């Protein structure tokens, strides 16, 4: 069926340089997250970041409008961020798969319901 871009709450990883990890692996395991967050970790400089759009400047994916506003929405705290899944199918395995084990840490995926979490805080295993 057609994509509809959902969104999702990933929670619980360690701290914020903990974050590329939670996104990596639900990316991997359910399907892609629209955002332009890092997949890799913060041991090193890997890339610059840039929010221009134009393709004189990046050929990397045209958002639909769609994917657009949500992504725009933009939600983070130090141990939770909100993706946007490319489809409600990914966001449901996203949901399914919940929790991951993620370098120490259990890390939910819960959809996203229009408040932040009650707590920001760090699930160790």
């Amino acid at each position: 069926g057609p994509h509809m871009p959902t969104e999702v709450i990933l929670r619980g990883y360690r701290n914020a340089q903990h974050q590329y990890a939670a996104i990596n692996h639900y990316e991997q395991i359910a399907g892609r997250i629209c955002e332009d967050y890092p997949r890799e970790p913060p041991v090193e400089s890997r890339r610059y970041k840039s929010e221009l759009r134009d393709p004189a400047f990046t050929h990397r994916r045209a958002l639909t409008p769609e994917e657009r506003a949500k992504v725009n929405r933009a939600m983070s705290g130090e141990h939770w961020v909100k993706v946007t899944f490319e489809s409600a199918e990914a966001a449901d395995k996203a949901v399914y798969s919940s929790p991951q084990l993620i370098q120490g840490h259990l890390v939910y995926a819960e959809y996203y319901k229009g408040v932040p979490p009650a707590q920001d805080e760090a699930i160790p295993d």
